[PDB]
């Protein structure tokens, strides 16, 4: 596909939506939007294996990972105020193929990805199924 | 993908869960589940274009249809309480390819559908983006 979205939802005050794009088939993917209700700070944000909200967001499964993760996104940054914007280019994810996170979840954590450099997420706050967008 | 799953979820009781599952890349899908809250009686079941939903079942658009539309999937019966139990073999829905489902929208309508011979489907009762499952 050529863009997607998510709407991030869970049982709290955390919730967004976050657009993806991608031109190219084997181009980069933006990734951008807003999430608000968030703790100041670091929150892990990444694609998680299976679009299965059965059971919300506790369904997804592990991170994304075909074969960091392909679904690491890395973190998103929350302000003072809870919002954290979103704008992100990655190529490592696809729209299409085997990179493909069409159809599969997006998670923002309750705790940052220490990205391996904690120098020694914790829980999914919000999931959305990512689905193909108009 | 090889298995999917959808939760229809709406503006009023009609609820379900509806699994998909591909054995060969090109094959039939078997599509069943259950879906309660219901009329008796038939009910329009497609695939909509747009796995989106930031309004409603509305966002999903129209009948997902690369060239009745590969998104129809005819109708679903619920029975006299209003439970419908699916179960469905379709070999034109994919779930990869041009004709993937996967990442666009399930819905259950008001109406049957005619399919084409009403001898001359309604509000989208309930909806939910088809994610790839384990
Ligand atoms: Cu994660
Ligand atoms: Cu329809």
């Amino acid at each position: 596909a050529t863009k997607a979205v998510a709407v991030l939802k869970g049982d709290g005050p955390v919730q967004g939506i976050i657009n993806f794009e991608q031109k190219e088939s084997n181009g980069p993917v933006k990734v951008w939007g807003s999430i608000k209700g968030l703790t100041e700070g670091l929150h892990g944000f990444h694609v998680h294996e299976f679009g299965d909200n059965t059971a919300g967001c506790t369904s997804a499964g592990p991170h994304f990972n075909p074969l960091r993760s392909v679904g690491s996104l890395g973190n998103v940054t929350a302000d003072k105020d809870g919002v954290a914007d979103v704008s992100i280019e990655d190529s490592v994810i696809s729209l299409s193929g085997d990179h493909s996170i069409i159809g599969r979840t997006l998670v923002v954590h309750e705790k940052a990805d220490d990205l391996g450099k904690g120098g020694n997420a914790g829980s999914r706050l919000a999931c959305g199924v990512i689905g193909i967008a108009q």
